[PDB]
């Protein structure tokens, strides 16, 4: 029993994170094979002006106690790719992965290429990530596991004005409409992912919390048009098959489900809790519980 | 044991009928906070009925035309407006028996308990089930417009159903309170006809299941079906297809009674083609449809 916000073991990260400096700034480095690869403002723009300026040695890249010679640059997107003469021994089994908004990740926080902590996000509808992270985070990144390969699915470039942030998948392109600059950049309205709360509703239900729980059932367009008035996500048919396994276990088709979401909207939790929380948690997708719910390995 | 048609005590709803005239017409009205709500044909003198303008004869009528009467006390109306084909009486007086409540719309196959009134005073209780259809087989007479269909699962009173007409068939269509009809069916005089029901599946297997909790199990039989197999064999019979929802929903069912939901599927396949021999089951001759998966739950454990 117990649910809890749960990151992935952060292990097989960790001996991939390197510190690189360029000039006056520090950040983090993400050491796979050959290769580190980094924020490419860690060279501040025209970036392929200011990187032509560079040369391999103006990049001091630190593995631990161990500086690592960079014998190469390049840059694809927002990432800066320098090569380096050592191949990471503790390089894992990995895939760079671009995530879609709803779908979650652990986020390894890093300063000084050094790993302080260890963290699980969802990537809002509005693309950026309510993480935490403080100056010389950048270079952090995000990956979940599936079974022995890390699928790399992040990394930290900036923080909004609102204190969330933003970055790229590691191939460079940023999620949302986002740049890498020092210019007037905001979230947008930021949504709900209704499918999220749909699989928190099923773990609470697994773990004995069935008040909210009733008799009624509703149409797909019925819950699609109540839950866009509450900045809903619509739930697709791919959401409600996708929740199949979790309303088979249960007994609670999604679309009954659906109507305990559309009861807690219009009239809230009164005073009462689910999982400990007083709010609809929308950062565990079903994969996330049958995972937690499950006891999967890696 | 036992099982039994039953209705959820109408206490929390009687507290809440008033009656509403509007010229000629006397119909029933739900008044909840400083609301009274009933069917927006209220204010329609039958010559209306066929091609009505309900915004048209609104925009006629004045407060002082709707005479409200809670018990022997006249309620003072101090506006109104309409909401889809359900009329919403402001009164200057908040119900002091308000219970806690919802408007709920529901789906068919879904049951709720029916207070029938007449002159705003509720003279019975019965249980009901939104037919495939969008139906319901009631037991109403002229004057029962805006009698109400509810569950009170828990303190809270889910509002679902607001009766408004009666078809050619004898069968009773009405709306949700917030005014959309189940159905396609308009608040007109209009040629209406319900369209062909069917039996509600789910119900079936789910009041099967309770029968086996009662004691029951002749009509078990030793096979299993496909759901695929099950919905060509009940679309013959005029049922509802299951669904893997409905599959899913009967899941708690299955799990205390040991049968497979496939497995209780194939027992109705064999009661479809055999009938039931002079036997009956929790007392009755035919397949009952109209006790959900939740009621049979609620009835037979708590
Ligand atoms: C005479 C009678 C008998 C049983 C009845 C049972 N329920 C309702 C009655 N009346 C109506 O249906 C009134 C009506 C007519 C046309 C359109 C609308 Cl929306 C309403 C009943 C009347
Ligand atoms: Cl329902």
């Amino acid at each position: 029993s117990g649910f809890r916000k749960m990151a992935f073991p952060s292990g097989k990260v960790e001996g991939c994170m390197v510190q690189v400096t360029c000039g006056t700034t520090t950040l983090n480095g993400l050491w796979l094979d050959d290769v580190v690869y980094c924020p490419r403002h860690v060279i501040c723009p025209n970036y392929e002006d200011l990187l032509i300026r560079k040369s391999n040695h103006n990049f001091l890249v630190q593995a631990g106690n161990v500086q690592l010679r960079v014998i190469g640059h390049s840059m694809q997107n927002c990432v800066l790719k320098l090569k380096v003469d050592t191949a990471n021994p503790k390089t894992p089994k990995y895939k760079f992965v671009r995530i879609q908004p709803g779908q979650t990740f652990s986020v390894l926080a890093c300063y000084n290429g050094s790993p302080s902590g260890v963290y699980q996000c969802a990537m809002r509808p509005n693309f950026t990530i309510k993480g935490s992270f403080l100056n010389g985070s950048c270079g952090s990144v995000g990956f979940n596991i599936d079974y022995d390969c890390v699928s790399f699915c992040y990394m930290h470039h900036m923080e909004l004005p609102t204190g969330v942030h933003a970055g790229t998948d590691l191939e460079g392109n940023f999620y949302g409409p986002f740049v890498d600059r020092q210019t007037a950049q905001a979230a947008g309205t930021d949504t709900t992912i209704t499918v999220n709360v749909l699989a928190w509703l099923y773990a609470a239900v697994i773990n004995g919390d069935r008040w909210f729980l009733n008799r009624f059932t509703t149409t797909l367009n019925d819950f699609n048009l109540v839950a866009m008035k509450y900045n809903y996500e619509p739930l697709t048919q791919d959401h409600v098959d996708i929740l199949g396994p979790l309303s088979a276990q249960t007994g609670i088709a999604v679309l009954d489900m659906c109507a305990s979401l559309k009861e807690l909207l219009q009239n809230g939790m009164n005073g009462r809790t689910i999982l400990g929380s007083a709010l609809l948690e929308d950062e565990f997708t079903p994969f996330d519980v049958v995972r937690q719910c499950s006891g999967v390995t890696f």
